[PDB]
């Protein structure tokens, strides 16, 4: 028997087969969960991607900045799962920052208008999704969001670090709301993952020093992690997410779970 047998789970922000969301999806189904997937904007591409998943599952459209999408969602989900049916889990794997708040671009020259859009999509949306979907969520349910450890600062990550810092604060407040419905809210702080965009950056595309800064990070991370860190293997992150969506961490809300091979616990 699977781990999430007959749980119903919403899963956001799939865009490629290297997206973490995709691997969460994959493992989720492997355990036997019925999924509902949202996508943003290029629904047509995302449709092609989601077809490679163990089982097919409904694709709804959701731009977290679109107010109506948020409004209409609560229903659109219940539609695709059948009325008198509730969700046992939502997964937030959304994030965005303009290239002024990330990469080689100096920290100071990011115009607030840029930064804000970032925080809107990367941290605010977490409460948005939780507001939309809490109503239709079963007791013992789970909310899970994607996070990169922002408690220290580092090169390149710039304003996104702030967005992540924001996000960990939002999460603790959602935890409060979620509690009313008997729902948990947590974040998975993950080590770096070799996604499409990340490898592109390791090839002039975000700069030259940028490629060198990514590489430095990735390598220190593996060296610090007492059980190592394979940037290419996104499975153990997904596995972790699924453990939070399971019934096996029932006493753990408002919190951060570290899938980083233990890096953040080691100085050198
Ligand atoms: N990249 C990493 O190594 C890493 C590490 C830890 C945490 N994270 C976090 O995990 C999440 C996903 O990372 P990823 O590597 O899968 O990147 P990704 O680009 O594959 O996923 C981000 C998703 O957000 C979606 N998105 C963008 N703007 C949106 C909007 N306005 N409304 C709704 N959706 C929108 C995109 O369609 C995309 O599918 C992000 O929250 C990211 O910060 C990433
Ligand atoms: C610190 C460093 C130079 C920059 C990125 C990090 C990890 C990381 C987190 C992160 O949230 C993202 C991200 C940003 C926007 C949209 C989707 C994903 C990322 O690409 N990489 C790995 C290296």
């Amino acid at each position: 028997t699977g781990l999430l047998d007959g749980k119903r789970i919403l899963v956001s922000g799939i865009i490629t087969d290297s997206s973490i969301a995709f691997h969460i999806a994959r493992v989720a189904q492997e355990q036997g969960a019925q999924l509902v997937l949202t996508g943003f904007d290029r629904l047509r591409l995302i449709q092609r991607i989601t077809d490679r998943l163990p089982a097919k599952a409904p694709l709804l459209e959701l731009d977290v900045q679109n107010e109506e999408h948020l409004a209409s969602l609560a229903g659109r989900v219940t539609e695709a799962i059948g009325a008198g049916n509730k969700l046992d889990g939502v997964v937030h794997s959304i994030g965005f920052m303009p290239q002024t708040g990330m990469g080689i671009n100096p920290f100071f020259d990011a115009p607030y208008a840029d930064v804000s859009k970032g925080i809107h999509i990367s941290a605010y949306s977490y409460a948005s999704m939780a507001k939309a979907l809490l109503p239709i969520m079963n007791p013992g349910g789970s909310i899970v969001g994607m996070d990169f450890d922002p408690s220290r600062a580092m090169p390149a990550y710039n304003w996104m670090t702030v967005a992540k810092s924001a996000l960990e604060s939002v999460n603790r407040f959602v935890a409060r709301e979620a509690g009313k419905y008997g729902v948990r809210s947590n974040l998975v702080a993950a080590g770096p993952i070799r996604t499409l965009a990340m490898s592109a950056i390791v090839g002039g595309a975000l700069g030259e020093e940028a490629g060198a800064q990514i590489q430095l990070l990735e390598e220190g991370w593996d060296q610090r992690a007492p059980i190592g860190w394979n940037m290419k293997d996104a499975t153990p992150v997904a596995k972790t997410v699924c453990a939070l969506l399971s019934d096996w961490l029932p006493a753990t809300t408002g919190d951060i779970i570290y899938a980083d091979g233990g890096a953040h616990t080691q100085l050198l």
